[PDB]
């Protein structure tokens, strides 16, 4: 599913992203939107074989199991597939354990790179929230 910038916000909020480990709605929808372009079914291989899936392109190194990631870890105890589903839930409920992990936000690069530091608020303006 591609959602639009407001549909994700509302989702986001719906599923309990708001202000989850203190960052605000905003944060999460500017990291979908540079992660996976608000795409769910959003997939990248990186160039040591894992994978990263999903509207939070999640990592398969530590967080979900697919199966050719060669010893790597499963924290959300998920397939990678549940991060590709037009439901959020799945992603929402990785990204709050990965989030809690002592990196924060910082765990998406894209986050650190284009919404870290900026009005993130701006990206829930205009939204019937
Ligand atoms: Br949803
Ligand atoms: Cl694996
Ligand atoms: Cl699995
Ligand atoms: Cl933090
Ligand atoms: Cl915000
Ligand atoms: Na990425
Ligand atoms: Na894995
Ligand atoms: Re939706
Ligand atoms: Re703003």
């Amino acid at each position: 599913k591609v959602f639009g910038r407001c549909e994700l916000a509302a989702a986001m909020k719906r599923h309990g992203l708001d202000n989850y480990r203190g960052y605000s709605l905003g944060n999460w929808v500017c990291a979908a939107k540079f992660e996976s372009n608000f795409n769910t079914q959003a997939t990248n291989r990186n160039t040591d074989g894992s994978t990263d899936y999903g509207i939070l392109q999640i990592n398969s190194r530590w967080w979900c199991n697919d199966g050719r990631t060669p010893g790597s870890r499963n924290l959300c105890n998920i397939p990678c597939s549940a991060l590709l589903s037009s439901d959020i839930t799945a992603s929402v409920n990785c990204a709050k354990k990965i989030v809690s992990d002592g990196n924060g936000m910082n765990a998406w690069v894209a986050w650190r790179n284009r919404c870290k530091g900026t009005d993130v608020q701006a990206w829930i303006r205009g939204c019937r929230l």
